[PDB]
């Protein structure tokens, strides 16, 4: 929270191809 | 929440492709 | 909250294709 | 609050295609 | 689309708590 | 889209709780 | 198409507790 | 297509706990 980046697909060039699927990182969930 | 950024998709040169499903990162549900 | 960027699909030049699903950063729901 | 910059499809050039669904941000809901 | 029942938080008893992000079904995006 | 039902959260009795995130069936996203 | 049910979280007594995190069936995605 | 029954966390009895992360059945991406 403090400092974060978060980027994704960026200053990409050429061909690019992927893709994410779920990935959790941290939180909470059912208390 | 101090400093974010939160980029996607951006300065893209040329052919990118990609999908983003889901992704979680912090955050609180069900208290 | 204090400094945020938050920017999407900018700067892009040529050909760009993407999509983005769900995804969750923080918050509070269900309280 | 402070400072937000909150900018999508800007500065576009050439041909672009993408869709945004959901995606959420702090905020407090369900009190 | 000839018979949809499309029903949600309906005939609940009691204590419930839930929530619902994105979630698509079908459709045609970007043509 | 002949015969859909698409039911969620019903007929809760006591105390449930849970949460969707994403999650997408079918659909044609960039054509 | 033909036939689909879809539901969760349906038909719960007592005390239920889980979460869903991506999950994609079928679809077609960047063409 | 034909025929899909889809149903999750349905007719629970009493405590049940559990979570599903990515999990992906057919479907096709990045053509």
């Amino acid at each position: 929270v403090h400092h974060q980046k978060l980027v994704f697909f960026a200053e990409d060039v050429g061909s690019n191809k992927g893709a994410i699927i779920g990935l959790m990182v941290g939180g909470v969930v059912i208390a």
